[PDB]
């Protein structure tokens, strides 16, 4: 969006372009997070 789009936490905003991204983003992140884990765990 409007800024440097690294991170979105320092290079765009103070948190809030990663917090309005991972706010919802998180819920998803659950399954992933567990999946890839122990079921696609890579390098």
């Amino acid at each position: 969006m409007g800024g440097g789009m690294n991170f979105g936490a320092f290079s765009i905003n103070p948190a809030m372009m990663a917090a309005a991204q991972a706010a919802l983003q998180s819920s998803w992140g659950m399954m992933g997070m567990l999946a890839s884990q122990q079921n696609q765990s890579g390098p």
